[PDB]
């Protein structure tokens, strides 16, 4: 368990050093890839687009994203993985040998273990869902050429995300592969479970409560036993060079709370009374209606993302993050379409 992991870590460090030294004129592109792969874009830019066209795709997209993120946190907690930016400066493995230089970027101070890659998991799951849904829509309309093109695009996206994660020295190469495989598995599993559409608010509430209870109880039980699951928060602050790069939005509680909040918000929004009256005033099948809904949702959500909850106190930050992430599904399905109905169509 010792040598088998030390060899793998050394291989990862060597690969990161190679990528950083011999491909120096690509760093901005890799940063851009690592920025547009965050799940915030899957909850703010992709759900509004896919919900107004084949709503089932949007519902499946949100369910896959949320459950994949929760499984990612659980596996991160139970697997006890390292990261290749506090390892070279800490390990004793390089005694009697030169220390390979590694360059750190402002997007390379992550608080939390990285046994499965976080960006790769979500990207693989969401984009697999998107590609499969797009293929399923167009089957009725040289379809094999379309299959080839979309699968090539999806695999190119996955490979670019993997190289971006490795290049920044944020994760090891043996973690992005696991993330991609697990994301594909989760996407397939929720592809083959058609039992989440006709769901009442009670099921959504109970599911969110069960997930929250399991996470908190597991963490508290491990702490009571003696195991600390928040060891990485100490390491991230020390081995980060500039101390202003470590944030609080990339800690393994804000992500969980935001995922639970957006799940609860979607559940409340679907069962609301305003969603029932979508097909009133003006029929929802109109192409201009769908385009206007998409445009208004995107613009208002992008402007509303400018609000940042205060982080002086952690409990206030947590509650405000929950209440803020619970609104983004509630405003694109039940409020904006109602306003469009009441404004135009008469
Ligand atoms: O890909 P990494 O190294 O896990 O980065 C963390 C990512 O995973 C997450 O923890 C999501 O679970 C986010 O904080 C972030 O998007």
């Amino acid at each position: 368990m010792e040598e088998g992991m030390n060899v793998l870590h050394d291989f990862g460090i060597q690969s990161t050093h190679y990528l950083q030294v011999n491909y120096q004129d690509s760093q901005d592109w890799f940063i851009l890839v690592s920025v547009i792969a965050d799940l915030r874009n899957a909850f703010y830019v992709l759900f509004p687009i896919w919900f107004h066209l084949q709503e089932a795709v949007g519902i499946k997209l949100l369910w896959v994203a949320v459950i994949g993120d929760w499984l990612n946190l659980v596996f991160k907690w139970i697997l006890f993985g390292q990261r290749p930016y506090w390892w070279v400066l800490d390990t004793d493995y390089y005694s009697n040998t030169s220390v390979p230089l590694i360059k750190q970027f402002p997007v390379t101070c992550e608080t939390g273990p990285g046994s499965p890659s976080g960006h790769a998991m979500g990207t693989a799951g969401v984009y697999y869902v998107m590609v499969t849904s797009t293929l399923s829509i167009f089957q009725g309309k040289r379809f094999r050429c379309l299959n080839v093109i979309l699968w090539l695009g999806f695999w190119a996206v996955q490979l670019n995300v993997c190289l971006s994660r490795i290049y920044l020295a944020a994760n090891f190469p043996h973690q992005v592969v696991a993330g991609v495989l697990s994301g594909i598995a989760v996407a397939e599993t929720f592809s083959h479970i058609h039992s989440i559409y006709n769901a009442s608010l009670k099921k959504y509430f109970l599911i969110t409560f069960f997930l929250f209870s399991f996470a908190i109880g597991f963490y508290l039980l491990l702490k009571g036993l003696g195991v600390d699951l928040l060891w990485t928060l100490e390491k991230a602050q020390r081995w980060c060079e500039q101390p202003e790069w470590v944030h609080i939005d990339t800690t393994p509680f804000a992500s969980l709370l935001k995922n639970l909040g957006t799940l609860f918000g979607l559940g409340l929004a679907l069962n609301s009374s305003m969603y029932r009256e979508s097909c009133k005033g003006k029929l929802s099948k109109w192409l201009p209606f769908r385009l206007s809904s998409i445009v208004a949702s995107l613009v208002l959500l992008h402007v509303f993302d400018s609000l940042k909850p205060p982080s002086q106190v952690e409990l206030v930050f947590y509650v405000l993050s929950f209440c803020k992430s619970a609104v983004v599904p509630l405003a694109s399905v039940s409020v904006i379409p109602y306003c469009l109905a009441q404004v135009l169509g008469q």
